[PDB]
C-alpha cells in the first residue's frame, strides 16, 4: 500500500532533515577536539578566544567548551587555581556560554561525574547525550575526546538548545490531522504539538501500551518501523511511523490516523 510507503518515506525524509544539522554540530566539536589535540602552544587565553569565536559564529549553539584532565592542557594547573574561568583545581575547564543571556566563560561543573565528560573518557568515542534541562534550557551536548600522545587528555564540546525541534516538528501536518514529534534514543520527547509538559519529561517507554513500548525498543536500537495502535476508547486507529536519526539514533515519529490514510 502506497499510503503506508509514502508515510515511511516521509518519516525518513524528516529524520534525515533533522540529522543534517546534528551531523554539522557533531563536526564542530570533533574538529575543535582534533585541533586542540595538536595545540602545543598551550595558551589558555587564546583557547578561550577560540571557543568564544566558535560560539559567536554558531547561533544554534549555546555553549562551547574544553575540559582537561589534571595538567593535560599545559602542565600548569597550579598557576590557574581559581583564576577567571577556572575552579579550585586549576584544570583547564572553560565553559563559554550564553545560557543566561550574555556571553561569559565560567568553569565546567561536574566534569568528574557527568556523562558529557565521562562518556567520551570511558568510551573514547564522540558522544551525544540524551536531552536534559540545564538552568532552564532544554538541550543536548555533543562531546569529543581530545587524544594527545595517544591518550585521553580532555574533551571539546558544544551544547545545543532544542527549542527549535518543537518549533519545527509541532508544525508538521499530514493527511487530515496526522502530526509528528521527535524523540531521543531512550524515547524522551523532544517536541509534542500539544503536550508541552512532556518535552524532556516523559518517554515512550512510559506509556502503558504494548505497541508504544515496542516502538520505543526499536528506537533505542536505531531501528525504523511502524506500529498500529487501536484506542479502545474512541475505537479510532493510528499508525506511528518512526525512523532513526543517524546521529545518536534519535527518532522521528509521524502519527497518522489510519482511517485518514485509507480515505
Amino acid at each position: 500500500k502506497l499510503a503506508y510507503e509514502k508515510s515511511i518515506e516521509m518519516a525518513g525524509n524528516y529524520a534525515n532533515q533533522f540529522d543534517a544539522q546534528m551531523e554539522a554540530n557533531q563536526a564542530i566539536a570533533r574538529t575543535l577536539a582534533c585541533t586542540m589535540a595538536e595545540y602545543g602552544s598551550q595558551d589558555r587565553e587564546e583557547a578561550m578566544s577560540i571557543i568564544k569565536r566558535i560560539l559567536n559564529e554558531n547561533p544554534q549553539l549555546i555553549g562551547v567548551y574544553l575540559g582537561y584532565e589534571p595538567d593535560a592542557f599545559d602542565g600548569r594547573d597550579k598557576n590557574y587555581i581559581n583564576a577567571p574561568g577556572h575552579d579550585s583545581t586549576g584544570r583547564f575547564v572553560p565553559y563559554c556560554n550564553k545560557i543566561n543571556g550574555p556571553v561569559i566563560i565560567e568553569p565546567l561543573v561536574h566534569y568528574d561525574s557527568s556523562d558529557y565528560y565521562q562518556l567520551p573518557k570511558t568510551t573514547g568515542k564522540d558522544t551525544l547525550t540524551e536531552p536534559y534541562f540545564y538552568e532552564g534550557i532544554f538541550m543536548v551536548s555533543y562531546d569529543s575526546p581530545i587524544f594527545k600522545n595517544g591518550e585521553f587528555a580532555g574533551i571539546a564540546g558544544v551544547d545545543v538548545p532544542l527549542e527549535y525541534v518543537d518549533d519545527v516538528a509541532s508544525s508538521i501536518r499530514t493527511f487530515d490531522t496526522g502530526y509528528a514529534f521527535m524523540v531521543s534514543n531512550t524515547g524522551i520527547f523532544l517536541s509534542h504539538p500539544t503536550q508541552k509538559n512532556w518535552i524532556g519529561e516523559k518517554s515512550l517507554s512510559d506509556f502503558d501500551v504494548e505497541e508504544i513500548k515496542n516502538a520505543a525498543s526499536d528506537i533505542r536500537e536505531g531501528i525504523g518501523g511502524h506500529v498500529e495502535i487501536k484506542d479502545p476508547i474512541t475505537g479510532k486507529t493510528v499508525i506511528m511511523f518512526y525512523e532513526p536519526v543517524k546521529t545518536g539514533d534519535f527518532s522521528f515519529v509521524l502519527v497518522v490516523p489510519k482511517e485518514e490514510m485509507l480515505a
